[PDB]
């Protein structure tokens, strides 16, 4: 079979805005859809979680198990950005240093949250099993390899790997031509 | 909207025990509820799996996709200990050496199950995508980085990172004061 | 427990399927008509099977494991098991910047990497691991946890790392044990 909402059920969800050809699995979780926005030709697979301010452009695959903890400051993805399975992107994290208490259970005034908008520029691919922390921009046409971790903004058009990531080599810009060629025949 | 049980439904699950202000997603999986006790101010998110022997104290977040398999020896977590998304704590793990058959499709004679209780002491924080193997004491105040793997027990108030983890710096103890400051005003 | 009844299962429509095959109701099966399962097989909560998967016998597919069979398929031999939160890909999008990617985009603009994934006998894949397309995991190999595998792996070794490196011989005791269990089945 397949797991997706129909254009009908989509509409009843109460999204800030949702495009056309949007396939979201009923096996995903959508928290606070009133601030979640989806452009066109998007797919979100089983067991993803979207919570808080999330904005996705058009022609993005969010693969299974991927969590987007958009918070109040948000996560945004430009067009042709894609995220492989089991990725987490965080717009807000707790403070591990030992200088604060943490998580939901604890009153704000004792915490020390790290928070910043997270943006994923065009043509970003995020490898399977990766993590992106708050306040970072992943640069235009960056690929980040599998099982990688990102704590900082990434320079455009490079491939990064590792925990935390290191720049391994350039990203081909050939996606750009194709983007245009594809867009042409629309 | 949230996916959590009403206190009504909670009790019709029947845990060895279960405190108050305890939010557990309906999208989580609780097996063997009668071997799980749960304190107060505790939250378990979508897609988690609790299995068998699990003891959770008070003031704890267990983030989504987290699996606690406590089989018979169990997992025990103190107060103010937290677990980030997508972690596994294993109280029992198969012998990988070549010397044994494995998993639930096989009789136990042909198996060499390494088992051993897992404890996470006050203020432990496990970061996301982490694994804890059996027979491990995560000392009080220990922070383990995201995408870390833990085989040995670990020293109080330190920060560990890697696969397998290694010690990289002392955790601050100021959270001691804040615990106090905080329980103080109740 | 989570599993489908024997009645519930023959209702899914698996190409083939055997007996004592416990499958969680919280796992996701896609195109069951191209998925054969042997006997004594466990698939836990939140797994995803999609496309050509063949699984033999005495196998555990731990919680959260995704097997993306595609056309080419993923094949496991008997006594192979996979641990929680693993991903097996028989197809994957070229990352180089030489092509677009995803089901959002028409086939011509992509440069999809494809190939059979075979998990031979006694294979054990550790937890949180990723295995790529066109990859033969050799007989009685163990890959550790959090491991990444992009090329074929030689018989009877332990492998760890991202990407994997060979670390030690895996012991073959397991083969005698196998025989002993199989005989104890007969007499
Ligand atoms: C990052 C990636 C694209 C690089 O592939 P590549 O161009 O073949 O690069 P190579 O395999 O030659 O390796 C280059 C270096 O990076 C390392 N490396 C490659 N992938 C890595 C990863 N995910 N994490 C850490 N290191 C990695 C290799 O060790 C090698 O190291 P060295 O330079 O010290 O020898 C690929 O390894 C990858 O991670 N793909 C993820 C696939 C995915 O997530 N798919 C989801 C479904 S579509
Ligand atoms: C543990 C952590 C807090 C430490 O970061 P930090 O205090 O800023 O210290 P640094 O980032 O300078 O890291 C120190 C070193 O460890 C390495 N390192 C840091 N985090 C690592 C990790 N998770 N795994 C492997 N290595 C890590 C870095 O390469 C650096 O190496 P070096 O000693 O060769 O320079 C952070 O990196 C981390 O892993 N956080 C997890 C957060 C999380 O899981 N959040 C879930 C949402 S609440
Ligand atoms: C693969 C495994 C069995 C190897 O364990 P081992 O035989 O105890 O080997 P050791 O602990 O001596 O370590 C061998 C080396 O590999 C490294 N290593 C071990 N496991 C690793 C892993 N998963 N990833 C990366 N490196 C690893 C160690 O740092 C050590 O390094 P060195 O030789 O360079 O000093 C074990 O490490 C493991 O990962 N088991 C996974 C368990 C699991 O996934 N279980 C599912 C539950 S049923
Ligand atoms: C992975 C996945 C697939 N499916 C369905 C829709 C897809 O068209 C079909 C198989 O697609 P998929 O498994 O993503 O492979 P492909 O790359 O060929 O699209 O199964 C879901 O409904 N939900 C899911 O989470
Ligand atoms: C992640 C998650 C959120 N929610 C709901 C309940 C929470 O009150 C709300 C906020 O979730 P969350 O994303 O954890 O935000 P915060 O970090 O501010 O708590 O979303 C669930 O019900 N289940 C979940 O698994
Ligand atoms: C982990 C898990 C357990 N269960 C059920 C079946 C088991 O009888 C019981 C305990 O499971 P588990 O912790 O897997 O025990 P074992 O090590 O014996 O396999 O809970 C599921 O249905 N699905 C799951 O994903
Ligand atoms: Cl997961």
């Amino acid at each position: 079979m397949n797991s997706f909402y129909s254009q009908e059920e989509l509409k009843k969800i109460g999204f800030l805005s949702v495009g056309k050809n949007v396939l979201i699995s009923k096996k995903a979780s959508i928290y606070n859809p009133g601030v979640i926005s989806i452009g066109n030709n998007v797919r979100i697979d089983d067991f993803c979680i979207l919570s808080g301010k999330v904005t996705i452009g058009s022609y993005s695959h969010i693969a299974a198990y991927t969590a987007l903890y958009g918070g109040e400051v948000g996560i945004e993805m430009y067009d042709f950005a894609n995220i492989s399975s089991r990725t987490i992107v965080y717009a807000a994290i707790a403070d591990f240093s030992g200088n604060a208490l943490m998580g939901p259970t604890i009153p704000n005034q004792y915490k020390n949250v790290k928070t910043g908008k997270v943006i994923l520029k065009k043509h970003v691919i995020i490898g399977a099993h990766s993590i992106i922390f708050p306040n970072v921009v992943i640069g235009e046409g960056v690929a980040v390899g599998a099982m990688s971790m990102v704590k900082e903004s990434l320079d455009d058009w490079y491939i990064y790997v590792g925990v935390p990531v290191r720049k391994i080599k350039a990203r081909k810009r050939k996606i750009v031509e194709l983007e245009n060629e594809f867009l042409k025949s629309m």
